[PDB]
Parts: structure tokens; C-alpha cells; sequence
């Protein structure tokens, strides 16, 4: 028909492309990508992927580090599980063409050089200079493009998934495709499939400041919800503690790896502030550091803080942080000689769509893996470099489950075409622009790093106004990117806030002045549609 395949993968970053390869030798796969095929967080990951490779290190530490960085609510099977398959998955990646920095020199022979970021307690982060992402994305991309059974559809923005009991199909609720805005030809076309996989990324763009590409609008979280999936833990959004505070800093992240190799966190006056907050100093986990930086900006009334690796050999630095060095230089900053100004910005969505060990969601035929998901691995706070890591493990387990299921799968039926609504309004379009800004601004102030019930009230009320306001002014409006994206950001913002109002405690990334203490029995926050 319009478009047909066996497995439709929505998203083409680490989660999707990698899942796509595993499926390719025996399935017909179509990977969508809302912008160019490589635009996505993955392409921008710097510091690398955690796995366990050193004789000295052990799966045990990597788990325990994760259970700690997760502030008590990581789900254990989930952490071990995943702790227990990296390299293999990491190895798989390598067997695909990925080149991680080789050492040269244990004191006998060559290996994979390894960094560390906060919460780690052994060195096990494979990287490629200070720009792992480019190497992974670039490669999975190239493999998927040169494979007969995977069709890559760029500039294709999914709008919603097709659920059988919603289009009068009979049988249990299950996904059977998605309607997609074909950016280039400006229609919504229909894509049929036997399995749909959400690999869309996260949502940090709901926040005014973020380390993210402009794609990270939470679309798949929203799609899944509109389709019936429960979602969880969306109050746990991570604000990476060191993003560049420079006017031309579109949105840039200085890797945690910097701290991992000696970088320092300083006050505008030169002093190191972390030890006022946590023995773990520069390498404590992110909810705690981000909070400290936030605390100090407020107390001091300062625009910012600084990241300094000067104390270190120009050469070390330039060989281990090429990309960041090349690029702070264009902004007339010398990572080699000066402290860089940095601020905490929205970086990763710890929560998302509930899914089990094979990436399955609550709706048959619908999977989700990667940042768009919630597995239990990150509890209340991700540990650095577990993210790409989750993307890979779940692309595997999911490939396995699907593969086993495809042979018994129902035959690809015809579907209703999307009802292109078609009204226009040059001015109201602009308004859709005001609202996006509006949202991102109030979520920063009202569902940010420090929180209170009363601010969460303000946030929900404003989101409610936005949704009422949207049904009313943009239910008949012709599809477009901005409108698609705004419906999604607003939807996801609701789940975030509602999840945040449920937690009567301060844990991991959720900190609220009205409950500074810990409950003794916690768990995830769960919302169902
Ligand atoms: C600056 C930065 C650095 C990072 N560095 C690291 C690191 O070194 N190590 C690590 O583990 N993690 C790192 N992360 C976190 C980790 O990078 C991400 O969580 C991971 O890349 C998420 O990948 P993904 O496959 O799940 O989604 P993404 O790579 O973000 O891609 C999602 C894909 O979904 C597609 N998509 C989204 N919405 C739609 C839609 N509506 N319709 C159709 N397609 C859609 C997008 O087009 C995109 O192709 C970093 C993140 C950032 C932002
Ligand atoms: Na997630």
C-alpha cells in the first residue's frame, strides 16, 4: 500500500538503528527519523558508553554504582540484567564498525582507553575522543543505509499510532501502524506494520534550557500515552551540571568526562565549591551536583560557575578533548588555559513509557526502548554512560522477542487514511510559537531543580490552560511541525507535572522544599491513561 513493513522503528538513533540492524537479515524494517537521519541526541553524545572491560573492575561494581546513583529506586533485575550484557552489546557495536579509543599501554600491550564520570568507581567508559556519538551514529547510520531490508525515511514525523480497537478493527488492543506527516510532500501518509517500536528519544526540550538537539520533544512519550500506555517516573529529569554558559552557546555540553579526568568545579572567585556539598566532590552524581551549582548561583546571585582543567597538561587535554577544544576556541575560550563558564541544563529523561525486559509496552505490538522508555534501570537518577548503554541492551532483547514473534504475526491489513484537516492562519501560527516559549519557560521555573507543591500547581494550571486553549484554537488546523511538536510537549508536560505532584518526598532528581525527607518505602510514580 502506502507503506508497509514487518517492524516499524520510529526513531533512528542508537536504540532504533541498532535494533534495525539486528532485525535486518530477516525482517522488513523501516526506520523513521523526524529530521535528518542523524539528527538526534545520539549523534551528540560525547563521553562514551559504560560497559565492563577491565580485569579489575566487575559487573558488581557497575551495578552497585548504578543502584547508588539511582537513589534507592532503581529496579534491581533491571540494573543487573543490563549491567550483565554491555560489551557483548558493546562488542556487537564494535563488530559493526565502531572504533573506540585504543590505548597503547597497559604496561605490556594495547587496549580500549577508559574514562570515568560521576558515580563510577572503576574506569569503564569506552569513548572516541570527546565525541563518542558521532562515531556511533555515523556508523549505525551507514550500516543501516547499505542494507537491503531496512528502508530509511528521513524528515518523516509520526503523528500517532494506529490502534486497532480505535479504528474499529476487532481483536485485542494492538498497534498496527502509524500515520506520518511526510515533511517533504506535506501530507500524512499511512504506514502499516506487524510491530511498532518507539525509539524516539527524550523530552528535555520541554525545558527552556537543555543540552539537547531541537528534536527532543517527547513525541513518543506522548504517542504512547494517547495509545493507552502507562508511563512512569517522569518527575525525574536530569539537568546536566555542566552546560556552557555563553551567548553563542546554542546548547552545548561540556562532558562529565572532563571532571572524570581532573576537571574542577569553581565559584566565580576561584574556590572549589563541591566539598561544601559532598565528599564525592566533582564526581558526585548529577542530581547532587546540579543542585549545588543551582544553590550557589542563587546564594551568590551569579550567572554561573566554572569548569577548569587548566591544572593539566595542555597536551593531555588537546588529545583527549579535541572537539570540545576545537569548539571553545571558536568562541575564544581556551580549555587549555582558562576556566569555562557552565550552567545546569535539561539533559535526559529518566522516566517515560513503561516497558518490560523486551521493551514491550502495555499495548500489544508496541515496544519502546531508549530514552523514551522507563525500564527501572535509572531509578531516580541516571548514572552517566548508562544511557547509550540502555539503548543497546534493549535493542537486543527487543530484537530477540520480536524475532521470535514475527512468524505467528497477523497479516498486514488495510488502514484508514488520516483526515488531513486544512485550515490556515498565518497569525495563529505565530501564536503556536508563543506557546512553545511559554511552556519551556514556566516548566523551568515551576518543575525545575528546586520545587514546591505550590509551584507544581502553577505549572499544571498553565499546562491545563494550554491544552484547553489548544483544543479550541488548534483541532482543525492543518498539520505542521511546530503544531505537532507543541501538542506533544504540552502533553508530556502534563505527565511530568502530574508525576511530580505524586511524590511526597525528596529523592534523586526530585527535590521539593515541601518534603525534604525520604519515605521509607518508595518506588516509581505511575500514571495510566
Ligand atoms: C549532549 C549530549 C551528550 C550525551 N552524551 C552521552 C554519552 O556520552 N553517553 C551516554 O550514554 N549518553 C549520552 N547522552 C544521553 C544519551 O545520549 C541519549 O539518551 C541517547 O542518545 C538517546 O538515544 P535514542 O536512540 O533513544 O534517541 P535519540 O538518539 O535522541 O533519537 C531519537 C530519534 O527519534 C526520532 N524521532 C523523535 N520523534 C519523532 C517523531 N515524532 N517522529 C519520527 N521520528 C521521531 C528522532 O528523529 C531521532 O531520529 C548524551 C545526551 C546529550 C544530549
Ligand atoms: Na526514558
Amino acid at each position: 500500500p502506502e507503506h508497509s513493513c514487518d517492524v516499524l522503528i520510529i526513531g533512528s538513533g542508537a536504540a532504533g538503528l541498532s535494533l534495525a540492524l539486528r532485525l535486518a537479515d530477516q525482517h522488513q524494517v523501516i526506520v523513521l527519523s523526524k529530521g535528518p537521519v542523524t539528527e538526534g541526541s545520539t549523534f551528540y553524545a560525547q563521553g562514551g558508553i559504560a560497559a565492563v572491560f577491565d580485569e579489575t573492575d566487575s559487573i558488581d561494581s557497575h551495578v552497585e554504582d548504578t543502584l547508588i546513583a539511582g537513589a534507592g529506586i532503581c529496579d534491581r533485575h533491571a540494573v543487573e540484567f543490563v549491567a550483565s550484557n554491555a560489551r557483548s552489546c558493546v562488542q556487537w557495536l564494535i563488530d559493526q564498525g565502531v572504533l573506540f579509543d585504543t590505548h597503547i599501554q597497559p604496561n605490556g600491550e594495547e587496549s580500549y582507553h577508559l574514562t570515568r564520570e560521576g558515580g563510577h568507581s572503576h574506569r569503564r567508559i569506552l569513548h572516541a575522543a570527546d565525541a563518542t556519538g558521532r562515531e556511533v551514529e555515523t556508523t549505525l547510520v551507514s550500516k543501516a543505509l547499505n542494507h537491503p531490508n531496512i528502508r530509511v525515511l528521513e524528515r518523516t514525523n509520526a503523528v500517532d499510532l494506529i490502534v486497532s480497537d480505535k479504528i474499529g478493527l476487532p481483536g485485542t488492543r494492538r498497534v498496527v501502524g502509524a500515520w506520518v506527516w511526510n515533511r517533504n510532500k506535506e501530507t500524512v501518509e499511512t504506514c502499516h506494520a506487524k510491530a511498532v517500536v518507539l525509539a524516539t528519544g527524550g523530552a528535555s526540550k520541554v525545558y527552556q534550557y537543555t543540552t539537547n538537539p531541537d528534536i527532543s520533544s517527547g513525541d513518543g512519550i506522548a504517542m504512547a500515552w494517547r495509545a493507552g500506555c502507562r508511563v512512569a517516573n517522569l518527575e525525574f529529569n536530569q539537568f546536566h551540571p555542566t552546560a556552557l554558559y555563553h551567548p553563542q552557546a546554542r546548547n552545548f555540553l561540556l562532558t562529565e568526562a572532563l571532571r572524570g579526568e581532573g576537571a574542577y568545579l569553581k565559584r566565580p572567585d576561584g574556590t572549589r565549591f563541591m566539598p561544601d556539598f559532598d565528599e564525592r566532590g566533582e564526581l558526585a552524581p548529577r542530581d547532587i551536583v546540579a543542585r549545588a551549582i543551582d544553590h550557589e548561583m542563587k546564594r551568590l546571585g551569579a550567572d554561573c560557575m566554572f569548569l577548569d582543567i587548566s591544572h593539566k597538561p595542555a597536551d593531555f587535554i588537546r588529545q583527549h578533548f579535541p572537539m570540545i577544544y576545537e569548539k571553545l576556541l571558536g568562541l575564544g575560550i581556551d580549555l587549555t588555559q582558562e576556566p569555562v563558564p557552565i550552567v545546569p541544563a535539561a539533559h535526559y529523561t529518566c522516566g517515560g513509557v513503561m516497558v518490560d525486559d523486551h521493551g514491550r509496552t502495555d499495548v500489544e505490538g508496541l515496544y519502546a526502548i531508549g530514552e523514551v522508555s522507563y525500564t527501572g534501570l535509572h531509578g531516580a537518577n541516571l548514572m552517566a554512560s548508562n544511557s547509550l548503554l540502555e539503548c543497546l541492551v534493549y535493542g537486543w532483547s527487543a530484537a530477540e522477542d520480536i524475532t521470535r514473534r514475527m512468524p505467528y504475526a497477523h497479516d498486514i491489513s488495510t488502514l484508514p487514511p488520516w483526515d488531513e484537516s486544512r485550515v490556515e492562519n498565518p497569525d495563529e501560527r505565530v501564536v503556536i510559537q508563543h506557546n512553545w516559549h511559554e511552556l519551556r519557560l514556566f516548566m523551568w521555573d515551576y518543575v525545575g531543580i528546586v520545587r514546591t507543591t505550590k509551584r507544581l500547581e502553577r505549572a499544571l494550571r498553565r499546562i491545563t490552560m494550554l491544552q484547553q486553549e489548544i483544543d479550541e484554537y488548534y483541532a482543525h488546523f492543518r498539520v505542521s511541525n511546530n503544531l505537532l511538536e507543541l501538542r506533544n510537549l504540552v502533553q508530556v508536560a502534563e505527565l511530568i507535572v502530574r508525576c511530580a505532584m505524586m511524590r511526597k518526598e525528596s529523592r534523586g532528581l526530585h527535590f521539593t522544599l515541601d518534603y525534604p525527607e525520604l519515605l521509607t518505602h518508595s518506588g516509581p510514580s505511575i500514571l495510566s491513561p
